């Protein structure tokens, strides 16, 4: 038993809710919240900009030190950093950005990072400003992640389309 509430169950291990991931994290304080990161951990907009704003820019300060030490992530890769006031940990995962021409096949590799964590609160990778089809992203999530994932979808219209079209 965990503290996630109001989710629709899609599969044995994947759950979905129309929710603002920032507000959901603030309430649940999950062990892991996933950020929709880029390779530079520049949290300017989308989910990343919203998560970072909710930490009063502490996420960005920590991220800049991480990059200065380690260099950029790979597309499809991840790193674990602090969850600040939102979660114990933040798993920064880089899905491919279609608006940069990155290979959508890397979306599966991105979701594989979730399997290193037993339970996660997450957005749909490569959705939103990353330019991928969220229905495809949901399919890859379900077919790749084996651990327990609670997906927060900000847009109500999109949430209803994802549910209604789910196979
Ligand atoms: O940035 C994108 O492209 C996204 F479409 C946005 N997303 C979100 N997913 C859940 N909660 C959210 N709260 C937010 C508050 C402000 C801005 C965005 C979000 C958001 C998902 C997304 C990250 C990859 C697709």
């Amino acid at each position: 038993v965990n503290s996630f509430s109001g989710y629709l169950k899609l599969t044995d291990n994947v759950y979905i809710k129309n929710a603002d991931i920032v507000e959901e994290a603030k309430k649940v304080k999950p062990t892991v919240v996933v950020n929709a990161a880029n390779v530079y951990l520049k949290h300017g907009g989308g989910v990343a900009g919203a998560l970072n704003k909710a930490t009063n820019n502490a996420m960005q300060v920590e991220s800049d030190d991480y990059i200065a030490t380690n260099g950029p992530l790979k597309v499809g890769g991840s790193c674990v950093l602090s969850g600040h006031n939102l979660a114990k940990h933040c798993l920064h995962v880089v899905g491919p950005n279609v608006n940069k021409g990155e290979d959508i096949q890397l979306l599966k590799s991105a979701y594989e990072n979730f399997n290193q964590h037993e339970v996660l609160l997450a957005p749909l990778l490569s959705a939103g400003i990353f330019g991928a089809d969220p229905i495809h992203s949901l399919r890859v999530c379900v077919d790749t992640v084996r651990t327990n994932v609670y997906l927060a979808v900000f847009d109500k219209n999109l949430y209803d389309k994802l549910v209604s079209s789910f196979l």
